[PDB]
């Protein structure tokens, strides 16, 4: 087995089912000059070569291209072996360099093909290089609030001290009232398990509403968990809106059961940021009851990992019609104008500048970015990875769900050109530490939610939850810096 040499490039006309150099598409010349006797033009049958690796690697694919079919672009496929990756090559009537992005190959033999998934395009020469990787560590960490606490963008830096070179363990704690009291129970399970702790408590402020509001001592966890154990915080927030609200008035009870977080209510979610409106008296209210808990924090000199109005997009579509959180059924527009309102609300109202701001994002296709609320106004970019029923792609359709999602990772860091750090903020099955590692998928953190997600091994085996828990590539609670 003779290994290929890097950098490699080959001429497409001399791939396997290639036949015949092209000189022109039939009448049509690709402008410029071509490498070699021609090029070879991929219809509706593939194209291949192999590359052969002694050990699994991260390998840049890169060709001269042209694409005269569509004006708009056509999408086209790079393959291999048995996995697919999808790129949109825009219209070019000229010899054109396209990245074909950064995928890994396997020890031995691997047949890199060009799907006719659209196909019609044209290809000159293939380059393969070993893969080089944006430097995690040049990232600017300086918090988007000018006026943030030395303890959050003290937070911030450490994150962005270990960004690239680890990922760092999490986990969501029970909603409240859960496991008959014992918020601890999947913390324990950990514990008692891997012999660790992870270094993340995810919480949320859902209780402390104006609709059926109490006190579910979640601050008074987020203090002990930071200041006494020494963790990291993060906290979403998923507030309610009664079902409904044309009946609704302001100061009235209603029990959650007539409350919803989703779709489902006359709640008008434009309306919310509309002065003079019951949506907005409603949503000032809930901002208000959740600043005055952020208050507590910001007073013992508490930061947290603030992820609100999460999830927004849902399932693709920028129109509203995909999401399922009532803050994102009004589509992406409005919903970056709420997310602009909270965060003017209570950093200029509420003077609360203890927050790291980390935003949801999808990367369902391009236009998902227009969920996005911008540099200014964001901190950390979070993905919620739920692959062990649907958007699954492992190969597999039961059972924990290993893969590292790197496509994902690079979609969302190209999106915010790799300004912002990405995480794993929620997911079942935590990737396979050796995926992460391999394949550099540099999620900043993972954070299983509470309940099945950790606790049932369909979700996260027993064997895989002690790997990564005990690797040095994992950040687990005693790892962390601050006092305990
Ligand atoms: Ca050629």
């Amino acid at each position: 087995e003779e290994y290929t040499k890097f950098p490699y490039t080959i001429e497409a006309e001399d791939c396997d089912g290639a036949g015949e150099p092209w000189t022109s598409v039939y009448d049509t010349k690709i402008k410029g000059m071509y490498s070699g006797k021609g090029f070879a033009y991929l219809t509706n049958a593939p194209i291949s070569f192999n590359v052969t690796v002694k050990e699994d690697g991260m390998y840049q694919f890169t060709a001269k291209v042209a694409q005269i079919l569509d004006k708009g672009g056509r999408l086209q496929t790079i393959s291999v072996n048995g996995i697919d990756y999808q790129y949109t090559v825009p219209y070019y009537d000229t010899w054109t360099d396209f990245d074909f992005g950064m995928h890994r190959l396997n020890k031995g033999a691997n047949k890199v093909s060009f799907k006719p998934i659209y196909g019609y395009a044209e290809f000159d020469t293939i380059t393969v290089e070993e893969a080089t990787f944006p430097d995690f560590s040049k990232v600017d960490t300086k918090l988007s609030d000018p006026k943030a606490t030395k303890e959050a963008q003290k937070l911030q830096d450490y994150l962005g001290s270990v960004y690239g070179k680890k990922i760092i363990s999490g986990q969501q704690e029970i909603y409240g009232g859960g496991n008959d009291g014992d918020y601890e129970l999947e913390f324990e399970y950990i514990k008692d398990l891997t012999g660790k702790y992870p270094a993340i408590r995810g919480f949320d402020f859902m209780n402390y509403n104006p609709l059926y509001g109490w006190d579910d001592q979640t601050t008074e966890r987020v203090i002990e968990w930071v200041k006494e154990r020494g963790g990291i915080a993060t906290a979403s927030w998923h507030i309610n809106v009664p079902k409904d609200f044309d009946s609704y008035e302001l100061g009235d009870k209603v029990d959650w059961q007539q409350c919803t977080y989703a779709t489902s209510s006359t709640f008008k979610t434009a309306d919310c940021i509309k002065k003079g409106t019951k949506e907005n008296d409603y949503w000032n209210e809930a901002i208000k009851m959740l600043a005055e808990q952020l208050q507590r924090l910001q007073d013992e000199k508490v930061p947290l990992i603030f992820r609100p109005l999460h999830e927004a997009e849902g399932n693709v579509n920028t129109d509203g019609s995909g999401a399922w959180f009532w803050w994102g059924k009004a589509g992406a527009k409005t919903y970056v104008e709420i997310w602009k309102y909270l965060y003017d609300k209570l950093t200029n109202e509420y003077d609360l500048h203890n927050l790291i701001w980390e935003q949801n994002l999808y990367a369902w296709s391009p236009d998902s970015i227009q969920w996005y609320a911008g540099d200014e106004y964001v901190d950390m970019i979070g993905y919620d990875k739920y692959n062990t029923v649907y958007n699954r792609h492992d190969g597999k359709t039961s059972g924990p769900n290993l893969d590292a999602e790197t496509p994902i990772f690079y979609t969302l860091l190209n999106f915010v050109e790799n300004k912002k750090m990405i995480s794993l903020a929620e997911n079942d099955s935590i990737p396979g530490v050796d995926n992460l590692i391999i394949e550099h998928a540099a999620w900043l953190y993972f954070c299983p939610w509470y309940g099945e997600f950790i606790l049932d091994e369909k979700n996260n085996a027993k064997s895989d939850l002690k790997e990564i828990y005990t690797s040095d590539y994992c950040i687990t609670l005693e790892d962390l810096p601050f006092s305990k």
